[PDB]
């Protein structure tokens, strides 16, 4: 027993989230008042790894009920999934400053899980939360560690999961942005897609993105894992890049 686990009765669930990241969450009530999520169901069902890593860019674990039910208490996020809020009635009014900066802080949390020593494994949109000020979190650590589409292909491949199939991820995740959400590699399959991309092939440049945040997205696909740049530079690129990289970008009709 440790400071993290809590007795069951002081949740208090109340309106029902939805499903997903591993399944069904709710949004509740802790000790008295405190909203948080609750995410209930293998009892290897995402808590043991959250303890040590805290971040403001990573959704918080609160406390854990160890035993059947198992629950999973965290922070709330008003906005929910990131791959919604693209889709959803807000994305539509989004542009490339505020997408670029959401990259930003994805970056960040990835750029604390890089210096120590983590792979998330599975990052995408959809296990991307937001919240109040477009505040972005990233979260679903069940496979974390020491959805082809987005997997780099020798960790799909081969296991090679590392933080550089993380960065290939995080490419993908880009043109998830910049494409309001939209899946990658339109109209292929999870078997053409694994083909064509060991052979070479990249999504091409989403229609009104700058060719140089495109250029970031192919260093992200870049074919030798350690070729693929550190999170610590995505996050100064992104953070920088409306100065130092687009200084006469001018707004579109969707970007
Ligand atoms: C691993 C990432 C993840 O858990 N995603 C996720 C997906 C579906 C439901 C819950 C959930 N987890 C969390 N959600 C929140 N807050 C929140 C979720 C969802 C919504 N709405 C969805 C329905 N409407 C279409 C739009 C808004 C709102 C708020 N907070 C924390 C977690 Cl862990």
């Amino acid at each position: 027993k440790d400071a993290w686990e809590i007795p069951r009765e002081s949740l208090r669930l109340e309106v029902k989230l939805g499903q997903g990241c591993f399944g069904e969450v709710w949004m509740g009530t802790w000790n008295g008042t405190t909203r948080v999520a609750i995410k209930t169901l293998p009892e290897a069902f995402e808590a043991q790894v959250m303890k040590k890593l805290r971040h403001e860019k990573l959704v918080q674990l609160y406390a854990v009920v160890s035993e059947e039910p198992i629950y999973i208490v965290t922070e709330y996020m008003s906005k929910g999934s990131l791959l919604d809020f693209l889709k959803g009635e807000t994305g539509k009014y989004l542009r490339l400053p505020q997408l670029v900066d959401m990259a930003a802080q994805i970056a960040s949390g990835m750029a604390y899980v890089e210096r120590m020593n983590y792979v998330h494994r599975d990052l995408r949109a959809a296990n991307i939360l937001v919240g109040e000020n477009l505040v972005c979190k990233v979260a679903d650590f069940g496979l974390a560690r020491l959805p082809i589409k987005w997997t780099a292909p020798e960790a799909a491949l081969y296991g090679r999961f590392t933080i550089k199939s993380d960065v290939w991820s995080f490419g993908i995740l880009l043109t998830e942005l910049t494409t309001k959400g939209r899946v990658p590699y339109p109209g292929m399959v999870n078997r053409e897609v694994l083909d064509q991309v060991e052979r070479g092939y990249r999504m091409p440049c989403p229609p009104e993105c700058p060719e140089s945040l495109h250029d970031l997205m192919c260093q992200c696909w870049r074919k030798e894992p350690e070729e693929r740049p550190t999170f610590e530079y995505l996050q100064a690129f992104l953070e920088d890049y409306f100065t130092s990289t687009e200084p006469q970008y001018q707004p579109g009709e969707n970007l």
